């Protein structure tokens, strides 16, 4: 049923991890849903670029041969894959300011913790790294060693938020 | 006739009751009108998020198993 | 014979974590060195308490029936046995200042990190935090991925310290 | 000889001195609850044994405490004497 005719999601070259990962996941998901072969998918790839990136594709066209190589090359030229110590310094710089919702803080911190190499941290030390930066509006009620998984922190945060 | 190809209504994370209820009712209505099965509908759900919420869906993907959940 | 006659290390209850930790450590090493048996150590315990704490031992003596529970009670009533999250929110708490010897900083960091549970952090993970907190008198000429062993940081820091 | 050493120096003062002494001092501010409850139990243990149950001591300790603790710890929550310290040290750590 077609092969990359037209869609809303495009890519520009904004140089950030979130936009690049969102675009790659959306394209990779669309290919699986619509059911397009691997050889037919690479011919339609300049139908998505609209910016500086199409000038980037006019030069590096002869380096790609398969779909996975082109996707890894798009991940390599733009996502700079920052090292570990900048991430560990970026988590401890900004505390949770007053009058901010729990869910935005938790999803931003989880998206920041996903950048580390996989298999290096469990769930328990993951929650222990995040339990040291919350406001005293939430730390007065729920103590440590009672919340065992990463869902129960939000489950008890939404109760104190409604109570005020 | 397709399965969540492209549409105007999307969701961002505006944190209000009206926008969330409108988006959920519009999606739930579109699924009933077009006639899509329950197993085929969950594979196409990241085609609608465009904001902070897609970062929210990259983390809580393994908690969902059915459409109602 | 002879068990717990007297020594220099006596405990007084000064409400600070350092003094109680040094007292528990010194008594615990003396127990293994001198060869005092487990059941005989509970009888000779109030020869050490010559302070306000000998009034305290008359109150809560019957709660302890073994040496381990008595040691845990002596820890619990005076020292709040700080968890991991306060340690992780206290390590990045302070930075490095000017005109400071690198050896004192590394000794303070490792002494503050060794209280974590053993087996959860190998040698590669620890290096990242110290490298991130380094004073830019040291970080300009000593970049990451040139050092692997923990000795290499001190061995390359002493040359930049001498060069002035 | 041990009883003769006890008899002349620590003379087992009567009950009304102890009862007038347990009310002659309130809890001053920035003072931790551990040394307070230790001194209060050590002064209350001079009474004749078997004259007071477990319930009667707790009300007196609660009445004695500073208003830093009474507004968050109300009466009838705690029954045993350990749970008062258990619910005090958490409010102390939270500060």
């Amino acid at each position: 049923k077609g092969s990359f005719s037209n869609c809303t999601v495009r890519f520009s070259g904004q140089r950030d991890h979130d936009a690049v990962d969102e675009f790659i996941n959306a394209v990779e998901t669309y290919k699986e849903v619509e059911g397009i072969s691997d050889k037919d998918a690479l011919k339609g790839l300049p139908l998505l670029f609209k910016s500086i990136a199409v000038v980037w594709w006019k030069g590096v066209r002869r380096d790609a041969k398969t779909w996975s190589d082109a996707l890894q090359l798009l991940r390599d030229h733009f996502s700079p894959t920052k090292p570990s110590y900048q991430i560990y310094m970026e988590i401890f710089e900004t505390k949770q300011s007053y009058d901010e919702v729990i869910d935005s803080f938790i999803c931003k911190q989880r998206a920041l913790l996903a950048k580390l190499p996989e298999g290096r941290h469990d769930e328990e030390t993951e929650l222990d790294f995040i339990y040291g930066l919350m406001q005293p509006k939430y730390r007065e009620s729920i103590p440590r060693h009672e919340v065992k998984t990463f869902r129960e922190l939000l489950d008890r945060g939404r109760t104190v938020e409604r109570t005020r």
